[PDB]
């Protein structure tokens, strides 16, 4: 048994208050009130769809990918990783797609910096469709289960998935949703032989969740890296002073861009 699996049963063994508290005792948040109400206004530029810029933000701006060229974004949602990589500048194109429809995230239109340069379609099953050429694969694909089991089974399907979309020098970000659960231990271990980077926890990430992101530009083993976060999950599970540390939001600028 795995200290993250230890971890994923205390989650579990919470109750409604605890729980809700734990899921935020000391990390990162965006500020995203008034730019929430900014879209539900109607508001097309500034603002970003959702708090997925600013995560990926962190992982941008710290060299640990670097999007350039021909983006795709598995699982784009409303928009949030694409509208982002779209405004910076070594981007000429991003593809952003995901299942959208009734119950779930439908891309959301925005005239945001480089909008312009955004393509976003729904009603797509990124399982099935055959693979694209790609400079940089962003995929943000992964449902949270109580079951560690289950989530793992997620986790093997979209590594598999980007594996198939990774050629020889692409940038990459993937959310691995788990990567705590042996097997998905080992898929990683191999992925990383073939295409290095390194599994890194964010900071904006909840503590409910024990995701980490394969980022190509960073290294480090694996299982070494998996644990730390385990750990650190655990302290936080025993917390005085529970308050998250907020910070502003993105600002997407707006408008077309040349090339
Ligand atoms: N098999 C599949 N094919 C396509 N999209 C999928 C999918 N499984 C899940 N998704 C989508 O993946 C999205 C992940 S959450 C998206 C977050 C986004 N990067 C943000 O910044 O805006 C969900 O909105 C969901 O609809
Ligand atoms: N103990 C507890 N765990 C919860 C509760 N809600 C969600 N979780 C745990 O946290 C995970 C995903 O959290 P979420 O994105 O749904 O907030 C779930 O897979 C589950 O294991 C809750 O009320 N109590």
């Amino acid at each position: 048994e795995t200290l993250g699996e230890k971890w994923k049963s205390r989650l579990n063994a919470l109750g409604k208050s605890e729980f809700q508290i734990y899921k935020k005792s000391g990390i990162q948040e965006v500020d995203r009130t008034l730019a929430k109400e900014g879209i539900k206004r109607g508001e097309t530029d500034h603002h970003a769809v959702s708090r997925g810029s600013a995560k990926l933000r962190w992982f941008v701006e710290r060299n640990l990918v670097t999007p350039e060229g021909k983006v795709v974004d598995l699982g784009c949602g409303r928009g949030g990783w694409s509208y982002y990589c779209g405004g910076l500048k070594n981007v000429r194109e991003v593809k952003g797609l995901t299942k959208g429809g009734p119950g779930h995230e439908e891309p959301i239109p925005m005239s945001t910096y480089g909008w312009n340069l955004v393509r976003l379609q729904s009603g797509v099953d990124v399982f099935f469709i055959p693979p694209e050429r790609c400079d940089t694969l962003l995929c943000d694909i992964g449902e949270s289960s109580p079951n560690p089991t289950v989530e793992a089974g997620r986790t093997l399907r979209v590594l598999n998935l980007v594996e198939n979309w990774l050629s020889n020098n692409t940038q990459f970000c993937v959310k691995v949703l788990n990567p705590y659960m042996s097997s998905v231990i080992e898929k990683m271990e191999a992925l990383q032989r073939k295409h290095g980077g390194a599994l890194v926890r964010n900071p904006l990430s909840r503590n409910s969740t024990h995701e980490m992101y394969w980022v190509s530009n960073a290294s480090g083993n694996i299982v070494s890296s998996v644990n730390m976060i385990s750990r650190m999950l655990i302290n936080r599970f025993t917390m005085r002073h529970k308050k998250a540390t907020y910070e502003p939001d993105v600002d997407l600028g707006s408008g077309t861009r040349n090339i």
